[PDB]
């Protein structure tokens, strides 16, 4: 009921963080609102950066990535009847990204946080978190019917972007960048080796579509969708169909089609809320900022923010210096409205938007040339794809 | 009444074919709608890309460039109460730009034409374009309700946005993608001395503002307004008032006051008609395509599709293949949507949008913390100003 970081939110940030703070011996409480086994069993593709594999590599708990994840060298961004094969690891000059799912990710910080002696309350809602200057911040939960309070140093928020914590800041304080894209993901699993190796994006005018790797025997499919989709409205046949167009081209072997699992619809969405700190109370993760997951930086800008709050809860309690602390929002939002920046513009360059000006959607196909047609095009894509750097 | 390249329109883009099909004893004849002195002076600004001054150069007309015009290696991107200076002649490599006005250079074309006999017809409107699958094309012009024509092998659209040339084409053939941006530009000339060495672009949330240097003496500026604005609405200190508020930055020298002479309201519009050709009729410069002026791109962008018009040209009065007139249109549309896209994406960052939406707009400060701070941002952006390679 007293510890120096109380954590909300047992996801892939709120673990890492705990899983940091216990190996250099600073004392954290985890706090999560579902059961234990449906945080492990809440399955999620991963596409991790090099800074994100480097990160969990030196806190111990890369030994199952760097055995199956599965190096990540290029990008087929399939346009004009074409392939165009972009080779970030070559363009970033031997940077790469690394495919390790996200369920593996937190089963692994799971563990790690296990066999540290973390403690972790599961099925234990947070209510309300107050006391955000006082001499100590209160962390108020229920777990059956029954309230709780954690007493803490700091709170880090790590509920994500439906959780409590970006709430519980002031009003004349947070400010919100909020931008809803009018079109959703349908993704599918099917039960056929992957055509190609390479990750694979349709950006053809019929409407955008991703093709990748979820296992040996299993590929994951994306299509772009009306925002407020009904899965029952794609039949497999029309699923197979609409990807057929939006993704086969000639030179290319055809679509490798089976039986479909896992049909669901997936939103598009940026947001930023500011400042990420105030008090006692730091947010980062999905709690302070959402990205489409167009560029495959959810999960690493989560983990890049706790790399910075982290090391700056260290300086604190280790080294007696608060500065490092004062400047979390600070280094965070820096590089986060990159992070926004490039999420946005591949959104907006690989969809189509409805009813959109003609000249607005010619100039899609015009980025989609510049980018993987040219030197600098190739070069800013392949360093903010495999990840930009972290202060 | 009968020639070999019937030219409509005597603006830069005609003028500059007229005197290279001359220096290849090709015959032409130019057709202008306004007088001569109207079309010298219409517009007394203009920065030119490497590319192009090396054109004017090669066909004898730039040699007053060293001494009238002005080689730029920098711009001052201000915002954030900072100075941005990208270095665009190291970032790409040693390529450069030059502030040389279109009213020097329509002079220069002017001189040339003239000095080697190039018929221009002035205050003569053309009326109708026939006979572009014909054997032979005929211009059809007036003047005081007086027909005249002009027969032709092949017509050059060189008439502007306002053009005849552009509409001349076979029903169902063009195709035009327009996109019009909410605001317009107040240019002014003023006797001032500049500020600062370098062009400067005020990238302020109050509105793009801009400081071009005519001379030592003279200055050109910029200021983001209402799309038909009054120019009436803006006095004299009114003017320099709103251009301390968006250019000066702590540090900097102030920028200097002074009579100002030239004053006007300019729109800011992207749009481009496919195709550049159709039978004998061939589309240059804003006939077919016009950009918002952000860039610098315009006259560059009607100096490339001469080029490619004049050497196709030559290549068919030369050696009896017409293959390059074939293409002529495939491959300026290539270079020009590439350009559009440039034009497009600084002028949808450095201006204010009424209503936008605050995460977009705010990704306007991401974008240029990225252009400005970044090697892979400066290097696409050197690249793109300085100009595209024409081929
Ligand atoms: C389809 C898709 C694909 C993606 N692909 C990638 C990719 O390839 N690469 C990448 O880097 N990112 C990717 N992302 C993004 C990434 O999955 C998310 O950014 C990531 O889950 C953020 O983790 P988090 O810990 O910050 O938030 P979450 O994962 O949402 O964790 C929040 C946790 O807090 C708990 N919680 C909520 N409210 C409370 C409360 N009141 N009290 C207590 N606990 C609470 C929740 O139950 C949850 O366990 C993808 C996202 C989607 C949707
Ligand atoms: C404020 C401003 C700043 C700019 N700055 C730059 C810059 O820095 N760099 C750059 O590269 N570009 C710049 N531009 C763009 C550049 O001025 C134009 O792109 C350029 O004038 C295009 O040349 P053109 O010959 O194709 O068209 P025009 O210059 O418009 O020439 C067309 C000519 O045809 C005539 N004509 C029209 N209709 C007919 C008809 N029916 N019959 C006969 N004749 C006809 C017109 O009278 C005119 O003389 C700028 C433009 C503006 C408005
Ligand atoms: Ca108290």
């Amino acid at each position: 009921m007293r510890t120096q970081v109380g954590i909300v939110g047992a996801g892939p940030a709120g673990l890492m963080l705990a899983h940091l703070l216990r190996r250099e011996g600073i004392d954290a409480v985890v706090i999560e609102r579902a059961a234990r086994e449906h945080v492990r069993t809440r399955l999620r593709a991963g596409v991790l950066e090099q800074g994100t594999v480097e990160m969990l590599r030196e806190a111990g708990v890369g030994g199952r990535i760097d055995a199956v994840g599965m190096e990540m060298h290029a990008i087929d961004f399939r346009f004009g009847g074409r392939s165009h094969r972009l080779d970030f690891h070559e363009a970033s000059g031997g940077r790469r990204a690394w495919v390790y799912p996200q369920h593996e990710v937190v089963t692994d910080l799971m563990s790690a946080c296990d066999a540290g002696d973390v403690p972790i309350l599961y099925e234990a809602p947070v209510e309300r978190i107050e006391g955000l200057e006082d001499d100590r911040a209160r962390i108020v939960f229920g777990q059956d019917g029954a309230a709780g309070e954690i007493t803490c140093d700091f709170v880090a928020g790590c509920d994500g972007f439906r959780g409590v914590s970006r709430g519980s800041m002031p009003a004349g304080i947070a400010r919100g960048y909020d931008r809803i894209y009018p079109f959703g993901w349908l993704g599918i699993l099917a039960d056929a080796p992957p055509a190609s190796p390479d990750v694979t994006w349709g950006c053809s005018d019929r409407g955008f579509a991703m093709m990748s790797m979820r296992s040996p025997t299993v590929t994951r499919l994306y299509l772009q969708c009306e925002p407020d989709e009904d899965p029952d409205a794609w039949s497999d046949d029309r699923i197979w169909s609409e990807l057929h167009r939006r993704l086969d081209v000639e030179g290319m072997p055809s679509l490798r089609e089976g039986p479909i699992r896992d049909k669901g619809v997936t939103a598009m969405r940026s947001f930023l809320s500011e400042p990420m700190q105030h008090g006692r109370l730091f947010l980062a993760g999905d709690a302070a900022h959402i990205v489409p997951p167009t560029g495959a930086k959810g999960l690493n800008s989560a983990m890049a923010d706790i790399k910075v709050l982290a090391a700056a809860l260290v300086d604190h309690y280790r080294h007696g210096r608060s500065d490092r602390l004062a400047t979390y929002s600070e280094r965070c939002l820096r590089r986060m409205w990159l992070v926004q920046r490039f999420s946005a513009a591949l959104t907006t360059m690989v969809h189509q938007f409805p009813g959109q000006n003609e000249f607005v959607r010619r100039l899609q196909r015009a980025d989609l040339d510049y980018m993987t047609g040219t030197h600098a095009g190739r070069l800013q894509f392949a360093e903010n794809f495999t990840g930009l750097p972290i202060e």
